[PDB]
């Protein structure tokens, strides 16, 4: 059913084109994205998670088969909320339009997290905001005037208040290069303990906003390697105190292995159906012999 532990998740501003907009299922397939948050798309395509009128903000989902909801008391035309279902995962695509204060957006950004309050959330925002958070340099919020003081004041304390994560990586490229010049305008962020992983920032966009891509979990703890004989490794999101029964499963639902013809094996022990993956020392990035039987 799939070769991944992990969700692959998309950001990227359209710029308001059509191009752009539709090179999108193309790019999620080449890449292997799941899920790719959009600001300002072309909206009369038929393949995006939308809200108003002139919608501003929205969500791709490449396979559509995965449980999505949204949220639509917490959704509007430049900010998308969706559950990626059945745990406690929500993902954010917001779009802070460069022309308002960002003030209001700020607000409906708190209520959501207020709502949202113990949940892992994801937000992928084009702030138009300058910040040394997500990389920009001195001369995007040093000498730019009070607007962009403000903005960026407003996002850096709205991100204390609220412990959010950026997960913006040092030593990539600009998020958004135009003939002025090239800027660090798009922020991944969480709430604490969302494990975001692998981000980058790619050129494989026609916008002037680049795609930032990474990885996102289910809420493991801990990953751990299956390896079969014919060296298929299948990479596994746990918890210490998923039992080995619950870990079969969950090589059935990747891979359609009956678990009664699944054979697991660590430090050379044979495991028994019953007991954790504590009881038998597994820790992360322990690796695992699946035998057929």
């Amino acid at each position: 059913m799939d070769i991944r532990p992990r969700l692959r998740i998309g950001q990227i501003n359209l710029g308001g084109a059509e191009d752009a907009t539709r090179e999108l299922p193309s790019i999620a397939r080449d890449l292997g994205l799941d899920i790719v948050l959009v600001q300002a798309q072309y909206s009369m395509v038929g393949f995006l998670a939308q809200c108003g009128a002139h919608p501003k903000a929205g969500v791709y989902i490449r396979n559509r088969v995965l449980p999505c909801a949204v949220l639509h008391h917490l959704s509007s035309t430049h900010i998308t909320v969706v559950h990626i279902g059945g745990w406690d995962l929500y993902m954010v695509s917001a779009y802070f339009q460069y022309s308002d204060p960002i003030d209001p957006y700020l607000h409906r950004l708190g209520n959501i997290l207020d709502r949202l309050r113990g949940a892992r959330v994801v937000i992928c925002a084009d702030t138009n905001a300058h910040s040394p958070l997500w990389h920009s340099l001195p001369r995007h919020y040093v000498g730019r005037g009070q607007e962009v003081a403000d903005r960026r004041a407003k996002m850096e304390d709205f991100i204390g208040a609220r412990r959010l994560v950026v997960h913006n990586a040092d030593g990539h490229l600009p998020t958004f290069s135009t003939a002025n010049g090239e800027s660090y305008v798009d922020v991944t962020l969480s709430t604490r303990g969302v494990r975001v992983s692998e981000w980058r920032v790619t050129n494989e966009s026609s916008s002037d906003h680049r795609l930032i891509v990474f990885g996102v979990g289910g809420g493991g703890s801990m990953q751990i390697f299956v390896k079969t004989l014919t060296g298929k490794t299948i990479t596994l999101e746990v918890e210490p105190s998923d039992t080995i029964e619950n870990v079969k499963a969950k090589i059935q639902d990747k891979e359609g292995i009956p678990p009664d013809q699944q054979r697991l094996i660590f430090a050379g022990k044979q495991l028994e159906d019953g007991r954790t993956l504590s009881d038998y020392n597994i820790q992360k990035e322990s690796t695992l012999h699946l035998v057929l039987r």
